[PDB]
C-alpha cells in the first residue's frame, strides 16, 4: 500500500482531510453531509506519493463515479451540499490528493472553470476568492506575484 518509506504517509491522509474540515468549518454544513467525501474516498489506502499515480487514473476514470458517490454516500440525495459547495469540494479534494505541491494557479484555474457552469458570474470568483486565501499561506511566494499583463 503506501510507501512511508521514512515519514509517515498520514501526512497525505491529513493534507486530504484539510479540505473538508476547512469546507465544515467555513461552510458550516452538517459534519456527516462534508464526512462523506472520505466514505466515497477513502483516505488511508491511498495516502502517499506512489498512490498518486494511481489516483490520477482514479481521477481520468472514476471521476464521475466519485462525484456520485456522495449520494449514495449520505442519507441523503447528492443536492443537499450546494452545487458549487459539492462541485469544487470533490472535484479539489479529488485533484489536491495526487497535487498537493502542485501550483494553485491550475487547481484553481480548473476550479473556476467548472465555477462556470455551477455559479456563473459570482461562482468563478467566489471560488477563486475561496481558495485564494489558503495558497497565499501554502504558497505565498508565488500568490505575491500578481501579474495583470
Amino acid at each position: 500500500g503506501p510507501g512511508s518509506m521514512k515519514k509517515s504517509a498520514r501526512r497525505q491522509s491529513r493534507e486530504l482531510a484539510t479540505q473538508g474540515l476547512y469546507q465544515w468549518l467555513l461552510s458550516n454544513a452538517a459534519p456527516g453531509e462534508i464526512d462523506a467525501q472520505l466514505r466515497g474516498a477513502l483516505g488511508y489506502d491511498k495516502a502517499d506519493k506512489t498512490l498518486l499515480d494511481t489516483i490520477l487514473h482514479g481521477v481520468i476514470r472514476e471521476h464521475a463515479t466519485l462525484a456520485e458517490a456522495i449520494s449514495p454516500s449520505l442519507d441523503r440525495p447528492i443536492d443537499q451540499l450546494s452545487p458549487v459547495e459539492r462541485a469544487v469540494l470533490l472535484i479539489a479534494t479529488y485533484e489536491l490528493t495526487h497535487q498537493i505541491e502542485t501550483p494553485y494557479r491550475v487547481i484553481i484555474n480548473e476550479a473556476v472553470e467548472l465555477a462556470k457552469t455551477f455559479g456563473g458570474s459570482d461562482g468563478y470568483k467566489y471560488v477563486n476568492g475561496v481558495l485564494d486565501k489558503l495558497a497565499v499561506k501554502l504558497r505565498p511566494a508565488e500568490t505575491q506575484a500578481r501579474r495583470g499583463a
